[PDB]
């Protein structure tokens, strides 16, 4: 906890492949846990994204609110698998650490098996993202921590689209809720495709 | 140099004695050298300074800018006489450093034969600070660098006090010039006397 008492630079760092559709995505900014602050911004580096921005925010620091935090420096492994009803599947492996005095969120994420011209493919969802209170709970089998929790994106149309994410995390906690909430913009300046992205995490 | 590709916290802490006069200054804020740029805020803890605050500035980061970075994690003593004009001496020896993220710089600073009702313990200097280019040479009998400057305060009458420098910086270098510029102000909800404190660093 004692490198959370102030800003922390943040190095993201996701390296996807959808149905094939391979992508890098850099995200850089800082992190404030005494207030619960994160801004980043992200830069698909390899060209125009397969998948929506949104789709990708639960994977792109929860330890910006406490097993998060005293799992440091060492960090963490968050591992997750991201059910889109009547879709495909995100498979998602992470680490969170320090190196040097930059936290850092290096992710692997596969997509398998989804409708080309359906909801992500073909990119139909709002610009946005909404939040709801996750249950972390206890999971002593693997020594860490679990949760489950779906997410409601807004469609072009006016449906949704529901995004089942199941999630552990262990080391290189008593149970309690996270709210995050988030906004996602665009840099006028910026010609790449890209996120802004501003969240705050907190924990009752 | 790794550890200032961004934003970085600092702790100053001030332990002083001036003819007899004892204080403590905590400073806290960030740096960052990619700009140059350090915004810190000091509170005299223990009551009215027996000094004013321009006299300080000195003695209260050139990492923020290379020796200096070079030096870190370690850091390096700075050690540094200013002899002030038909008036007393300032005695500093400081370590520059990093615990945990937030480079810390620890000084001692000790004041010894100045006038009562004179300039420094009298308080006549104005609420500011002048910059003239700084000469850093290689000191190589030390495995360091010196330097030597003198410094001109505004009196309130319309004199100048000037403030000579002598410093050595150790560890725990071609020649160049740094310059810093510096803006002093007060925080208007701030009970407690204090220094808010702007500086732009560069080498030239």
């Amino acid at each position: 906890e004692e490198l959370f008492t102030g800003v922390v630079p943040i190095l993201i760092e996701l390296d996807g492949d959808v149905n094939g559709h391979k992508f890098f995505v850099r995200g850089e900014g800082e992190g404030d846990a005494t207030i619960g602050k994160l801004s980043l911004k992200f830069i698909a580096t390899t060209g125009k994204l397969p998948v929506p921005w949104p789709t990708l925010v639960t994977t792109l620091v929860q330890a910006f609110s406490d097993f998060f935090k005293s799992a440091m420096p060492e960090g963490y492994v968050q591992e997750r698998t991201i059910y889109f009803k009547d879709d495909g599947t995100y498979k998602t492996r992470a680490e969170v650490k320090f190196e040097g005095c930059t936290l850092v969120n290096r992710i692997e994420l596969k997509g398998i098996d989804f409708k080309e011209d359906g909801n992500i493919l073909g990119h139909k969802l709002e610009y946005n993202f909404n939040s709801h209170k996750v249950y972390i709970t206890a999971d002593k089998q693997n020594n860490g921590i679990k949760a489950n929790f779906t997410i409601r994106h807004n469609v072009e149309d006016g449906s949704v689209q529901l995004a089942d994410h199941y999630q552990q995390n262990t080391p290189i906690p008593d149970d309690h809720y996270l709210s995050t909430q988030t906004i996602l913009s665009k840099d006028l300046n910026e010609k790449r495709d890209h996120m802004v992205l501003l969240e705050y995490v907190t924990a009752a």
